[PDB]
This record gives structure tokens, C-alpha cells and sequence, in this order.
């Protein structure tokens, strides 16, 4: 019915095939290696069933600000996003403290995200959004200034470069679209974010885990 | 004034009165038996307050497809599968990346079963109730095939052994109780639950609690 | 336009600078260190956006039993207080058994501190006040009698002082207040509230972050 319903349908196939892939690939010993197939395996298992619940008009409500927002993408990113930067942090050998900075600014990131999308007072919003855009930007700041053998530090480097691009993406997606300025029509809106998504998701643990670099 | 307040009733009284046991039980200076006396006693704890919370009328919700439904259990079961989990887990050294598979995937199980509980279609609660059931096979043959001394083998077989046959039994009671079929009245479903929920985390805490698997 | 709008417009500017000062001062490569200034800072972050929310109208709610409950007190709790709670643990080594049952009760305290909150049984919300209370004193215990370098041992035993008196006044002010007894006019709660979280917050990691215990 919706017209975005396409995109929540290709979104939750990708991410659902996605996900077997991951784990029938997994299907290993290496301690470290499996650290990282059970990260990547998940993201893309979470980000279907939010997929799914779009689909099915469970993971959608109107705010008046009558705007349909989509609440899942919320719960999906609160869970996905820090995996994706464990990812990250676990190749290079974080000090927990770093691992703890990165993952409360993105939860940060993501709760400001949401209390944006649900706020009735338009030009609230958008506070909200530069709230969560300066967390995203620590983070960012974080993985270049914040952080070794050869592969890990090759393939650390493309993850690196490949998350600094798409994550950057969302902020703009959100201001133009729906959530914010409504210069972008939702099934746009629902088309980019699920090229980002698959992108983020699937793209980032297939570079991940045909790697050498997750092997001790 | 509910039929099924007696089993609410008796189940807060059960959590109850095992908190506290387990409580004065591990009254303990060995690090290893701390932290299985910590996980098993915060289960019941838990299981405690959300069963009071359904007692007393906070954790139902009505759900049109006007259906009484116990969101509470959803509350209880995201902390306690996991933490049930995580003793099995720490009895047989697990590495770090099988325990967030088991938690992830517990995760994934119980956060699609809420969204079934909720949802306002009733063909697409079955939908949820099979995502739900596969993150179950998941976890359930990861205990099996995804994992030492013999203390610790007889105790985690007797565990795991209870925990196969406990926990499938609860996909069961929602598939035929008022959250999937309606054929078992929601009284008789709440005493189900009831019996399940003890002797998986009062039951299950006392086997392990009395084991010597728990010290180092 | 409500009265304790200046409360909460003061609380986010303090929560505000406070986490500026913290992030400015962390600018340290120890690696003991980095994780006290994560925890220390992410602390009134959080603070921050909660406060935020409640000054911006976001984080309130009206439960009849019609009354103004401020329900992003608890979204902060939830995590500023295990995080406070952390900082101790690691000053003093503590086990990770104990570190799960501080985390737990906690957990424990704020959930059920929610509820009683959002109860509309005016009775019950003093059942869901004693419930959380006991938590709060299993904390405090725990903190005196479930747990060493000089410096660390001063540290430890001041934090824990500071931590001790003002914790303990928190279930005093929701008593006499609004989500009380309603003894004490919402205005007036609004500002103690501020002042223990300023307090618990910012006083706490000024006084931890000067301290050289913090290092290895
Ligand atoms: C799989 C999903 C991914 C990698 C999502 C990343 C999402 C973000 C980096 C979102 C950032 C946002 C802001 C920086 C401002 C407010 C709007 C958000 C939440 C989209
Ligand atoms: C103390 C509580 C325990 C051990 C609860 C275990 C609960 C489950 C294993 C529930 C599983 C479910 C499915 C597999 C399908 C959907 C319905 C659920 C959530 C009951
Ligand atoms: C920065 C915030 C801090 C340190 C908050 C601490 C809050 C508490 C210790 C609250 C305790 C409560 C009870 C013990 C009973 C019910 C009401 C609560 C949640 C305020």
C-alpha cells in the first residue's frame, strides 16, 4: 500500500540473505575469528527483523509535527551500530576505555536520534539532530585521532574509510527527508537508507570476513 | 478479581522466597562462585519484580486482533535468558565470541516475541512467533555443538539438559495460549508459565548453586 | 512556562559545561586512565540530554493518580548510575562477580523506581519505592562491606562517602514529592534533584579525575 513498501521489502531480503550468508560462512575455530563472525552475523540479522517490522507497519508511527516516522530504524542502529564499531575496535586492540567512549557516544547518537524523530515541536528537531551529529562526529574523530600488523592495518583502513562515508550519509539523509526538512519524499527517504543500510551492513562484513585480518 | 491472579500471586512469592535463599546462600569469597552466585540470584530477583508487576495490573496490556496481554514476561525474559545463558556459558570457559552469539541471539528471540505479543495483525504474530523459534533452534544447538573438568561436565549436562527441555516448551504454551491460538484459556496459560518460569530459574539456580562446579 | 523551568535549564547548562571540562581535561594515554575519563564523562553527557529533554518537554509525561511525572530522570539513571558505580568497582579491582551484582541491583533500583513512577494505584507506587529502596541499600552495603594502593584507598573511601550521602537522598525527595506523597511542590523537587545530580555527577568526577588514582 505504502510506496515505500518496496524498499522495506528489498531491504529485509538483502538483510536476511545477508545474515545466512555470514553463517554459513562461519561455519571455525580461531577464537578471534569468531568473535568476529558472531558480530557480523548479528548486525545483519537485527537489521532484519527491524526491516521486517517496517514491512509489516509494526515498526511505524505518526508524529504530529500527521508524519509518518519509522521508530525501528532506532532500535536497529541502537544495537547494530555499536557492533559494527566492536568491529572496528577489536581489529586494532582498543583499550576498553576507548571501546567504552565510542560506544556511549553512539548510544548517544542514536537515543538523540530518536527523541529528534519523536519531538512535536518541529524546530526541536533539529537541536536534537546536531546533538546526535556532534556525538557522530567524536566517533568519527575517535577512529582517526583515537587509535599494528600489516593486514589488520590494510583492512582496518578500508573499514575505516568505508564507515567514515556511508555513516556520514545518515545525518543527511535524516535533515533532508521526513524526520526533518521534508525536501526528500519518504520513499526516497526509505530507498537511501536502504542502499546505506545493505551497504553498511552486508558491504562492511563481506570486506570484514573474507579478510585475513579477523585470524589470530 | 483476574482468574489468573493466584498463579501470579504464587510465582511472586516463589521468585520471591529463591532470591532470598540464594541471597543467604552465597553469604562466598571464591571470584569464580561470586559471579555464578551473582548471575543466579539476580534471575528470580528480576523475575520477582516483573511477576509482582503482572499481579498488580502494571505489566498487561490490551492488544486488539481486546486481548489481555502480559507484556511484563517480555521485560523479565530480555535480562533472564541471557544471564541463564551466561552461567552455562562461564561453567565450560566459553570464548568471548560463543557467549554473544547466545546473547545475541537470545536477544533476537525475545525482542520478536514482544513484537508478536504486540502485534495488532494476527497472521503476522506467527510470523514473529517462527523468527523467534529459529533464534531458540540457534541457541539451543549452540549448547549443544557449539561448546573441561568432570564436575563441571556432570553439572553442565544436567543444566543444558533442562534448559532443552524447559525452554522449548515455551514457544509451545504462546503458540496455543491467548498470544497465538486462544485454544488454552489465558488462566491455565498463566500457571503454565508459572511452573515453567520457577524451576527454570529457582529450580535451575538451586542444581547449580549446590554443585562444586562453581568454585575454582 | 512551568515553574521549574529554570531548575532544569540550570541543570543541562551545568551537565553541559561539566561534560565540556571533562573532555577538554581527558585530551591522556594510560590506558587505566582513559577508562575512568570515558565513564567520568559519558556520565553527565547522558545527563545532559535528559535534562534537555525535560527543560524541552520531551521527558514528561502525565499520570493520573493528572500528574507531571518527569520520566527521563530514569532513562538517565539507568545508565549514569551503573557507570558511577563502575568507576568504584575499578578503583578498588573489584571481581567481576561483584561488579554483575552492583550492576544488577541497580538495574534493579531504577526499574522499579520507573514503575512505581508511572503506577496509577497511588498505593502501589509506595510498594515500587520500598522494592527499589532495598536495592539501594543492598548497593550500599555492597560498597562498605563487598569490597589496596594508598591513593586509591583514599580516593575509594571518599567517592564512596560522597556516593553514600547523596544516593540516600534520592529516595527521600521522590518520597515527599510529586511521584510521592506530594508533600513537597514539583518546583522545589525539580531543584533538589538538581542539585544531587549536579553533585553526584560533576562533584563526583572532579574529585575522581584530580586524583591520581586514576593511573596505573
Ligand atoms: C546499519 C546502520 C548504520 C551504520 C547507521 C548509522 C546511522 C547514523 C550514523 C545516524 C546518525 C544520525 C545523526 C548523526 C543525526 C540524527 C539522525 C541520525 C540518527 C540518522
Ligand atoms: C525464566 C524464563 C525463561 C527461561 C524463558 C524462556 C523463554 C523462551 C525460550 C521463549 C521463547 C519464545 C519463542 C521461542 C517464540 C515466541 C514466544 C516466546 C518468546 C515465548
Ligand atoms: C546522577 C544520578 C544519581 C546518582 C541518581 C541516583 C538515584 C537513586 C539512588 C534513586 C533511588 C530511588 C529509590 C532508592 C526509590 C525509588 C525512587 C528512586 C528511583 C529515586
Amino acid at each position: 500500500g505504502r510506496p515505500e513498501w518496496i524498499w522495506l521489502a528489498l531491504g529485509t531480503a538483502l538483510m536476511g540473505l545477508g545474515t545466512l550468508y555470514f553463517l554459513v560462512k562461519g561455519m571455525v575455530s580461531d577464537p578471534d575469528a569468531k568473535k568476529f563472525y558472531a558480530i557480523t552475523t548479528l548486525v545483519p540479522a537485527i537489521a532484519f527483523t527491524m526491516y521486517l517490522s517496517m514491512l509489516l507497519g509494526y515498526g511505524l508511527t505518526m508524529v504530529p509535527f500527521q508524519n509518518p516516522i519509522y521508530w525501528a530504524r532506532y532500535a536497529d542502529w541502537l544495537f547494530t551500530t555499536p557492533l559494527l564499531l566492536l568491529d572496528l575496535a577489536l581489529l586494532v586492540d582498543a583499550d576498553q576505555g576507548t571501546i567504552l567512549a565510542l560506544v556511549g557516544a553512539d548510544g548517544i547518537m542514536i537515543g538523540t536520534g530518536l527523541v529528534g524523530a519523536l519531538t512535536k515541536v518541529y524546530s526541536y528537531r533539529f537541536v536534537w539532530w546536531a546533538i546526535s551529529t556532534a556525538a557522530m562526529l567524536y566517533i568519527l574523530y575517535v577512529l582517526f585521532f583515537g587509535f599494528m600488523r600489516p593486514e589488520v592495518a590494510s583492512t582496518f583502513k578500508v573499514l575505516r574509510n568505508v564507515t567514515v562515508v556511508l555513516w556520514s550519509a545518515y545525518p543527511v539523509v535524516w535533515l533532508i527527508g521526513s524526520e526533518g526538512a521534508g525536501i526528500v519524499p519518504l520513499n526516497i527517504e526509505t530507498l537511501l537508507f536502504m542502499v546505506l543500510d545493505v551497504s553498511a551492513k552486508v558491504g562492511f562484513g563481506l570486506i570484514l570476513l573474507r579478510s585475513r585480518a579477523i585470524f589470530g
